[PDB]
């Protein structure tokens, strides 16, 4: 027919109550899979979600049961860290001609800059020229936007690749894709592939190679299962390597910003950081290294939700500063502030959310004289600003700011990284009666800026914001189960995610889905035969600037009826979410 191969690798609808023995559920990539411990995480009040959450993301530290898929810590995966750490050392003795780079789409991408940054300074710190660069879908004005639909080219991956790799001799591509399912990175790893000599494709992701993506990408003729699958067998000659761990399902069903952000720093820090750390030493890097690091991130998890109680409030704060209509504002300094940007553009298309809903300030980029005249007058009663920095920061420079803040705000709140028995200067900083000190043990260290001091820290305002961000808008009643069923269609992976919900949801055929949504994103168009057979990107292209397709498309399933009596249905719906839960009952 029309359409059936661009849909043919979409498994049927089971017949209800045969979800787990028609083989579908098998078929569902772990990044996608609905964490069961949040099965009813749209009840959780602000504490469970925190706790919820704080239980889903130490699955990342979870070890390997007795018929199962490897883990952060199972032996393969951290002999291959070894492996290629021990690739990054020959680079970094040979570092004319020589270069590293970090891939990825959306926050794969983000990570990547972060951590080229921070790897980048390590070396210049000991005045060794620079290796390190990054690559993220969109360029770099793609680091602090929402632009989830760059990742959907393969060729735009190998050229952005390609201006970067100059004429260089020696190129680690270390490519993310939590899914290994962003087409951008394929293209730069097939890319890689076809010249060894010069290249070497380091493939990062938490799916198995059988759970890789194998729908048809639209410039490349290869699917990104095949390229994988291939690096796999090549690793055996140790000019390729996959980095792929279980981590579980993420909180909320297929937002790999969150537990899949975390692992990849985590992963990959650690066995950078092992990498130098063990050159000087002429040493093979080992797994001993290595379990020191990551020993070290899973205490960091640890202390950081010590501190759940006062980060649920944090939340509440942050819900009904969103509830009332206000806006959301977090500032923080050096890499924090960074972080705190992503976790705020993050939000725009993971929730819906206006880009000021929830807004990151570095000292985007407005300085202290500069957000004190521009920003500082139009906040509000209703409001909410957060403050994030280390006792190893300009304090001066951080009082002001929340001595003004003072005025038009009360509901402030702030996240400070001490290490131990530094004080806080001002015993008047009563200003946070209850503060979230995070306070991290003395280490041993060598390096320049004690950059595992760095990563602990980063690595557990991550956890804080997004545990936060996230937690918000459930509270608001925006998430259904733990999925977000009213996300807009941006790149091919969420046309997929959109499909794949409404059969979950209707328990109706592939082709009423299928059906329902193309009738939906281009509706008031009709299916014409070219609209069924068009490529994924038509779809994506039209759905990307409309409102509600998703529950649009289940609700003309759920009645059986038209796209403009839904639309109708719904304008009679006190919001969205009741509507749909409505149809639901
Ligand atoms: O080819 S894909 O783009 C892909 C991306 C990454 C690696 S492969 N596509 C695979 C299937 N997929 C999915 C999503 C949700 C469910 C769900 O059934 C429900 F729709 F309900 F969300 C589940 F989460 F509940 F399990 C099922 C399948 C989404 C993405
Ligand atoms: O790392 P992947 O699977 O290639 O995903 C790449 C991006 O889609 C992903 O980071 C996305 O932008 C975030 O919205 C996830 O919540």
């Amino acid at each position: 027919m029309p359409g059936t191969k661009r849909f043919q690798h979409v498994i049927e609808t089971p017949e209800p109550g045969k979800w787990e023995l028609s083989g579908y559920e098998a078929a569902v990539p772990i990044t996608e899979k609905s964490n069961p411990l949040t099965q009813d995480l749209d009840k959780a009040d602000a504490e469970n979600i925190v706790r919820l959450l704080g239980q889903c993301d130490a699955e990342i530290f979870q070890e390997e049961g007795q018929s199962t898929y490897q883990r952060l810590y199972s032996e393969s995966i951290l002999t291959t860290m070894v492996q290629v750490a021990g690739k990054v050392q020959e680079v970094l003795k040979e570092p004319d001609g020589g270069l590293v780079v970090l891939s990825g789409g959306g926050t794969s991408g983000r990570m990547a800059f972060l951590m080229s940054v921070s790897f980048n300074q390590l070396m210049k710190g000991l005045g060794q020229k620079p290796l390190y660069t990054y690559l993220i879908a969109g360029g770099d004005r793609s680091v602090v936007a929402s632009r989830e639909g760059t990742e959907d080219s393969a060729l735009h991956g190998i050229e952005e690749l390609k201006k970067v790799a100059a004429g260089k001799k020696r190129v680690i591509v270390i490519g993310i894709s939590v899914g290994l399912s962003a087409p951008f990175v394929a293209g730069q790893m097939d890319c890689c592939m076809n010249n060894t000599a010069v290249f070497l494709p380091v493939l990062v992701g938490f799916n198995p190679v059988s759970m890789a993506r194998n729908d048809p990408i639209e410039d490349w003729s290869s699917t990104f299962r095949q390229v994988a699958e291939r690096m796999q067998k090549m690793q055996e000659k140790q000019k390729a390597f996959v980095l792929n761990p279980a981590i579980g399902p993420e909180g909320l069903s297929g937002s790999s910003r969150m537990k899949g952000g975390s692992a990849t720093k985590i992963l990959l820090e650690t066995l950078l950081l092992a990498a130098h750390k063990t050159v000087d030493q002429g040493i093979a890097a080992s797994q001993r290294c290595l379990l020191e690091i990551l020993r070290t991130f899973e205490r960091a998890h640890q202390v950081t939700y010590s501190q759940s109680p006062k980060i649920a409030t944090l939340m509440k704060s942050v819900s009904t500063s969103l509830e009332k209509k206000g806006h959301v504002y977090l500032v923080g300094w050096q890499t924090l502030g960074i972080i705190a940007i992503m976790d705020g553009v993050e939000c725009i298309h993971t929730f819906g959310a206006d880009f000021r809903d929830v807004r990151g300030f570095l000292i985007f980029t407005f300085s202290q004289e500069d957000f004190l005249t521009s920003i500082l007058p139009s906040l509000t009663e209703i409001d909410t600003v957060v403050f994030i920095f280390t006792l190893d920061d300009n304090l001066t420079e951080v009082q002001t700011i929340v001595e003004q803040v003072k005025e038009k705000t009360n509901h402030i709140q702030a996240l400070a990284h001490s290490t131990v028995g530094q004080t806080l200067p001002i015993p008047l900083k009563k200003l946070f009666p209850s503060i979230i000190s995070i306070t991290w043990p003395l280490l041993f260290f060598e390096y320049e800026g004690n950059f595992i001091q760095k990563f602990q820290r980063e690595l557990s305002t991550k956890w804080v914001l997004n545990t936060v961000s996230t937690g918000a808008h459930v509270l608001l009643g925006k998430i259904l189960q733990n999925h977000m069923l009213d996300l807009r269609i941006s790149n091919s992976k969420l046309f997929w995610r959109a499909l794949a919900m409404l059969q979950r949801f209707s328990g109706q055929s592939k082709a009423r889905c299928i059906e329902s949504l193309l009738r939906a994103i281009h509706f008031p168009q009709p299916l014409s035969d070219d609209i069924r057979a068009a490529p994924i990107s038509c779809h994506v292209q039209v759905a990307h600037e409309k409102e509600q397709v998703i529950p649009i498309a289940l609700l003309s399933l759920l009645f059986r009826c038209s796209i403009t009596e839904a639309q109708a249905h719904l304008a009679a719906a006190p919001s969205v979410c009741e509507a749909v839960r409505s149809a639901l009952a």
